[PDB]
């Protein structure tokens, strides 16, 4: 039978005997994603070009902020767009903390590269007044995470304790349709994904690993390379086709480049739920304990046999 | 003033004192692109999944049916069809169109940007229409372009007047002119190829890429981007400058992209925007085709970058 | 704060401390309505006309509602204009609710692009018996929720429950129903009357007299304007919004009127009443008719309370 | 083969050896209409209600702006505007357009069908354009028609070649030709007028209606329909046959509907579809207006319904 995001969420919610506050959050977010999608695909751009006589990142942020606030399910919202945590007004406060990138990859949307919305959802743990500290939970504490991808089609990928599920937005009806259920990543893939433009900056572990992928020691076939440069796009591919995605530390980004709270954690959560792995090189992404909301981490994620092969190499270089 | 594709093509025709046949072709094409765009973004997918109780083929059928019915074509060459399609006598116009109705669709299961690529020729002889009519060098192109189905859907159309970019507004289904007479940066900061296959690289390609990552001087190393969808990679090259490479090697001495409906259209866009497109040995546009599906090596982008490639290429020749 | 139908229903449910089953029902029904709207506005019509080289809309509409409602896990008995007998939801899918609906009301004339619509009325199964056709035979008083989707110049969902009447505009850019008119009430007295006057020769002498009062007021007031779209959902919606009176009365040729009680008259009666309006057969409240056949007809006179009362006065004067 | 408004029009223009200017006009109108439809169906309404924290006026702006930049017009008359608009010299073309950008919008509050009405004239004179160029009998129309935003959006376009109906497919933003060379029923079974004005009716209209409810030849009484939006009523009249009436009353002694951009275009469509359109005294299209907003009575529809009305009229003088 046809399943929709709204039906699905509600039925997982009813099974879990919940009060429906996460559903309202998830419903509000779905609504925001469909609105983001519509702007991203440029509906109404004719009016901007004078048919009758905000920047996308800013609008997408406003969509997500306003929908989550008005859901009555959140208290603290961290956004790539906002310098400090946003604290929901008392009258609209609920139990959840949400970290999100409202339009990841947007820096290069001028070229119509896939962009995405990434989100991670935590239960507020502290009984203190809500503040920025509430979003400084390790990703292991994630209740649910995921992303919407505005690629050739729009897709929302939702990860919960019950698994990873993939919904396609049908823009003729503004409905997310369940198309891939309880999704698992391939044990081993055949694609590696990273900016090799930073080759001069790589630590020897990354350098050796990539040399293994191009000139395999067992004389198997070399891995293919893909690198969109938009994280949602690369991670989705990695989930769908298997393989490995990398954004290691470099001289410009000595703590890595991607943001822990709202890029690494949500993706690592989706990966782990689908049977994959995500590591900083020293430790599972999900184990890192944040100290700063916009702090960065290095990340290697994807198929378990690929990440493990990377960590055998990492261990080799100590 | 607001400018749409329908308006744009029609005013160019009137300048050129044309009959409207190219305009009828381009309108039909653009109609096909809106339809492919609607299907790629998955409108109606709820019905497939039972709310009430292929894509590359559809895209092919759309382009093929709109073009035939435009009354402006006589010979249609598609990546999807083994032979050239000869238009029925009653529907024959003067143009020969080569196209890839959905480029990059091999990986569409991961929602990668995809595209439609097309190149339009004037039929050069009065012989009965046949595949030979599509075997013209890229130099002979009348119009070429691509539709990119990315974050948004954009039509890039190159003609003698230059390269013009039109954004699809799905709310009304109009291609709105958003970037006029566009030109590529003289030199970029990005390189684009599949490095996974480095061991099969031609020596020249190895050296050039090495130099992009490890510059001899004080310059920054280039960034690397590779979508694996030609339309997406070329359009980024257009917007940001740089270089896109699908070069020849020993196991593929004519490369892998198809000349008629991938390489040539993109090479024509690049040249009209002030870029270059080479096989290593000659401009892609000067290759005289002998087979409609023949392969061609392609290296394109900012002129400084493509010339630096040719410097390294020739070093190894 | 912005309010979408999904959000609205959810917050009513929590104020009623409900299990969520009627929300699932309504959620499902809104999905079907967006799909009906999309089909009605002729999305994809280019494919029928050979752009790349089939069901009638009322059939597609029935298929959509039936299917979304069955899969909501919230229904047990479904009556639709399309089907001779009640549909009994399969055991694995059963829920507590009974739905009577008209999937694409007015679609006979759809060829002229007339406004069409979907009407629905929801009940709780009363009996402990196995679900059957009997469970649909409740008087409209027993309605939990009712309403319609109007596919007109825009698509609107009017929902009426105990809390009153709320109107939700469908934003087709994003597939959301946005609450635009809240706790809606009809005018005490309107200035338009609505019926097929072309069949005047068969009119009830009471209806004849009333329409004459409207066209030739005995009292120096301005005569009413007439509007009759010919599509119940459009006329009833205009009745709610501008006030006035809509008629489909019983005559000699048709002692029980023409519209169907369970999935046409009842829901509009229920919406009218929750908006402070009235709906009568001429003899009783439409909502008070205890039905004995799921496809039985009932006369209907509805709209602003003063207008309906004035009709009743005339009607009772002819006994 | 599939046909689009874009393609249909361009192909009529080529058969006529036209210079393309009317095509540019109609393409522009086409675009304006899709943008009106998107607005009417309430796309974007969520942004009005705070999702991220006038309809008649927008419609007018869309038609006015699109027509001006079409380079094809010189005098624009609108229901929305007191005086005729004179297109500036640089955007000036040879056509006059009179239009109602959102007919029936005074009750759009209840989501009644609304529509756009247009009629197009050629300016012959070498005079500087002026309001009075719009003062022409409908007989002089080059093209006319309407777009109806009902359950679906349909453009009806009437030209010398006949009447052609185009459904807007909003999936792709394209007008698809669905009904070719349309001809109205010889006689219908629906009459359409506001019977709330019966106290005011001329005895000729009273009698005619009486004939509808009580047929003298013992045929079946007609049904009555009255949306109250002219485009919806007239369109149902084109599709199902019958008769439409807005005659003179007390509040509107010269009729209520506007000759130049309600009556004339509907009359012209009706006549091109083999129907009729009469003030009672003469053909609508034969009226010579002296005021761009002048009112006219209109009785239109199936020819045998119109003659039966006129038969009754000619009896009461
Ligand atoms: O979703 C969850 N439980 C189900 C939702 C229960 C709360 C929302 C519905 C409120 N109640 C009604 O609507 N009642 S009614 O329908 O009878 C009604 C009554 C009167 C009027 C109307 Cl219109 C309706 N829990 S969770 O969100 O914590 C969750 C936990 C785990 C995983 C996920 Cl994804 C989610
Ligand atoms: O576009 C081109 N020429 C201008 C086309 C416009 C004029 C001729 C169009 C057909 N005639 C009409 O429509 N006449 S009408 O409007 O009076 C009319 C008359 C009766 C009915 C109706 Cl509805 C209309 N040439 S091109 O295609 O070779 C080209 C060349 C170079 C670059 C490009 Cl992109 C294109």
């Amino acid at each position: 039978d046809v399943n929709t995001l709204t039906r699905f969420v509600m039925e997982e919610g009813r099974k879990a005997r919940g009060t429906g506050e996460l559903t309202q959050l998830l419903n509000s977010l779905c609504t925001a994603v469909k609105a983001i999608s519509s702007a991203v695909r440029k509906a109404g751009i004719a009016h901007l070009y004078g048919i009758a006589g905000k920047k996308l990142d800013v609008l997408s942020n406003d969509l997500v902020m306003n929908m989550l606030k008005s859901s009555f399910a959140t208290c603290v919202l961290v956004s790539e767009e906002d310098k400090h945590a946003i604290i929901v007004e008392p009258e609209k406060r609920g139990k959840y903390v949400v970290c999100f990138d409202p339009l990841d990859g947007s820096s290069n949307i001028d070229c119509l590269v896939s962009v995405g919305t990434i989100f991670g959802i935590y239960r507020k743990k502290s009984t203190d007044e809500p503040s920025e500290k509430d979003a400084l939970q390790p990703g292991r504490n994630l209740v649910a995470a995921g992303y919407a991808l505005y690629g050739s089609a729009t897709m929302l990928v939702l990860a919960m304790d019950c698994g990873v599920n993939c919904f396609m937005l049908d823009p003729a009806i503004g409905e997310f349709i369940l198309v891939d259920k309880d999704v698992k990543i391939k044990k081993k893939g055949k694609i590696y994904s990273l900016n090799e433009g930073y080759a001069k900056d790589f630590d020897p572990a990354v350098t050796e690993y990539i040399q293994r992928k191009k000139f395999p020691p067992d004389n198997s076939a070399p891995y293919g390379a893909r690198y969109v440069g938009s994280m949602v796009a690369d991670v989705h591919r990695t989930l769908v086709y298997g393989g490995i995605f990398l954004y290691p530390a470099n001289k410009k980004s000595p703590n890595g480049k991607l943001r822990l709270l709202y890029e690494c954690n949500p993706m690592a959560y989706v990966m782990e739920k689908a049977g994959g792995m995500a590591t900083t090189g020293k430790e599972a992404v999900l184990d890192v304990i944040p100290t700063d909301i916009h702090q960065r981490a290095p990340v290697i994620l994807g198929s378990p046999d690929d990440v493990l092969e990377f960590l055998k190499v990492y261990e080799k270089h100590s």
